């Protein structure tokens, strides 16, 4: 995976997220997950292209059960903007590369 994406866990999506002086893009994943797997490569992709405009971070399911429920996931992979401790948009599943730049061009620049 890309060395820029921040890996959160359930101790630290607070300070990570919350706290963030920036936008972060927040990937919930599992290993066992299709999905997951398919927008993996994409991400690392975004996480280069989007460097000083955004922070991909990734929150793994299995080693964080904690956080999910919070946020009202219900599948994997679910991708979370946050922006200033609030989360400002949602995408749930798999999607291309094409439709995650529409996705963020369209929600970055809204504030």
């Amino acid at each position: 995976g890309s060395d820029k994406i921040i890996h959160l866990t359930d101790d630290s999506f607070d300070t990570d997220v919350l706290k963030a002086d920036g936008a972060i893009l927040v990937d919930f994943w599992a290993e066992w997950c299709g999905p997951c797997k398919m927008i993996a490569p994409i991400l690392d992709e975004i996480a280069d292209e989007y460097q000083g405009k955004l922070t991909v971070a990734k929150l793994n399911i299995d080693q964080n059960p904690g956080t999910a429920p919070k946020y009202g996931i219900r599948g994997t992979p679910t991708l979370l903007l946050f922006k200033n401790g609030e989360v400002a948009a949602t995408k749930v599943g798999a999607l291309s590369k094409g439709q995650l730049k529409e996705f963020l061009d369209a929600n970055l620049a809204a504030a």
